[PDB]
């Protein structure tokens, strides 16, 4: 259907709005040259402050939630339209047409996709993330662990193959976007998150 193609294209274009760069540019800051140089909510928190980072997280989450919600309600949980809508949102966040195809790691937007599929699974995956983050204070370790957990939760809950395909590809892409963090974690060179007073 034409409406299926338009929903997927809409999801990619919406995901291509790198809200970390939007907010930082509104503030005259080049997010690629402050902090870690990454463009997600974590680096916004690191460079501009937790309140700006919460805003960016919410906006990047909504990019994934809104199109996936439309897909679920219009085409059904079993539809491969949902599969490609969720993938398009995440791929837009990672490879944004509006920001030189240099985007983020995909965690916030992927959580938004999952929330449209299953708010409970999204909550459980967030709880894993927060637990792992508070355990060791590595953002990357929390995101990798929670991404794997999210797939396992959808699998054991019995979600259909279109959803599992969407989740395994999104999850693999997220882990790939963390490949440098994994290298640092394996060699003891990953930094814990926070100011010197917090740490
Ligand atoms: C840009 C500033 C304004 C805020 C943006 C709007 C945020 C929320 C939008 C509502 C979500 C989209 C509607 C989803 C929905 O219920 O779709 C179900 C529909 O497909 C039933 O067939
Ligand atoms: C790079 C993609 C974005 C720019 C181009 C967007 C539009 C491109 C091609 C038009 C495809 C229209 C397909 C409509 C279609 O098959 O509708 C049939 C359906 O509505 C009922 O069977
Ligand atoms: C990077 C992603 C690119 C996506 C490109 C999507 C467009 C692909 C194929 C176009 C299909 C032709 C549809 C033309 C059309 O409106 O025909 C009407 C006809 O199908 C109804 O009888
Ligand atoms: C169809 C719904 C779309 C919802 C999102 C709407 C788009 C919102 C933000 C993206 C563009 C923000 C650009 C703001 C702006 O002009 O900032 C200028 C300033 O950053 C200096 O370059
Ligand atoms: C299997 C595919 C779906 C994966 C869903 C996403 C991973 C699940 C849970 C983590 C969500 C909480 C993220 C908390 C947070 O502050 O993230 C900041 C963000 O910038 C990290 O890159
Ligand atoms: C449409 C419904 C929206 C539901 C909520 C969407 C936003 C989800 C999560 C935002 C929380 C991210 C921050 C997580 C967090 O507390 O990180 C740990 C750290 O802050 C502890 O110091
Ligand atoms: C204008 C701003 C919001 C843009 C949202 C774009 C959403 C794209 C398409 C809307 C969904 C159309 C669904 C058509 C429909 O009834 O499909 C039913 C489907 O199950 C086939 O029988
Ligand atoms: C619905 C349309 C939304 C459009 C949102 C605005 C996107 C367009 C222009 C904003 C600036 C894009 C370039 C940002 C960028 O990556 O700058 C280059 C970077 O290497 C700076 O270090
Ligand atoms: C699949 C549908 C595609 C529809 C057309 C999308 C492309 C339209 C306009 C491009 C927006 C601004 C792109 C410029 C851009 O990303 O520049 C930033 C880059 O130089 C950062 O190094
Ligand atoms: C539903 C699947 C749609 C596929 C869309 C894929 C995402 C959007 C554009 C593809 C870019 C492919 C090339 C990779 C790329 O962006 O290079 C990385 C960038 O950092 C260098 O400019
Ligand atoms: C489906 C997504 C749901 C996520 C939205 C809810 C986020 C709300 C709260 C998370 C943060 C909890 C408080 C963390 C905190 O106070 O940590 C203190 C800790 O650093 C002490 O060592
Ligand atoms: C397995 C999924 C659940 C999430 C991971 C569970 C790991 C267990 C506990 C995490 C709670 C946060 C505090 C852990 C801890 O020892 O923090 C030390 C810190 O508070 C003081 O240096
Ligand atoms: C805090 C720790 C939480 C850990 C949750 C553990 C979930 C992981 C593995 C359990 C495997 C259960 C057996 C396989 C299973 O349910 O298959 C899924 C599917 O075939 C059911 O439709
Ligand atoms: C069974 C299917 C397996 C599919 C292959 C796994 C894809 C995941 C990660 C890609 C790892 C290699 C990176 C590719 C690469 O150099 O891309 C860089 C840039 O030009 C485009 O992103
Ligand atoms: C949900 C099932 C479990 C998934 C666990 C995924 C863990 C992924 C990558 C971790 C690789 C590094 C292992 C060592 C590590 O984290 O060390 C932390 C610190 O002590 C030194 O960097």
């Amino acid at each position: 259907m034409g409406s299926a193609l338009f929903l997927v294209i809409f999801a990619y274009l919406l995901g291509s709005i790198t809200f970390g760069e939007v907010i930082a540019k509104l503030k005259g800051v080049d997010l690629r040259n402050v902090g870690s140089g990454n463009v997600g909510a974590t680096n916004v928190t690191r460079a501009l402050g937790k309140k700006y980072g919460v805003l960016v997280f919410f906006l990047d989450f909504l990019k994934g939630f809104i199109p996936a919600l439309i897909a679920v309600k219009s085409f059904g949980i079993d539809s491969w339209v949902l599969t490609f809508t969720g993938l398009a949102s995440v791929l837009g966040h990672m490879y944004p047409v509006f920001f030189g195809f240099k985007g983020g790691k995909g965690v916030a937007t992927a959580l938004g996709v999952v929330f449209a599929v299953s708010p409970s699974v999204a909550l459980f995956s967030f709880l894993v993330w927060l637990g792992i983050f508070l355990w060791k204070r590595y953002v990357s370790l929390a995101s990798i662990t929670a991404t794997i957990s999210a797939f396992l939760f959808l699998f054991v809950a019995g979600y259909p193959v279109n959803v599992l395909f969407m989740a395994i590809v999104i999850g693999a892409l997220i882990i790939y976007r963390h490949r440098e963090n994994i290298n640092r974690l394996l060699t003891g060179r990953e930094h814990r998150f926070g100011t010197l007073e917090v740490l």
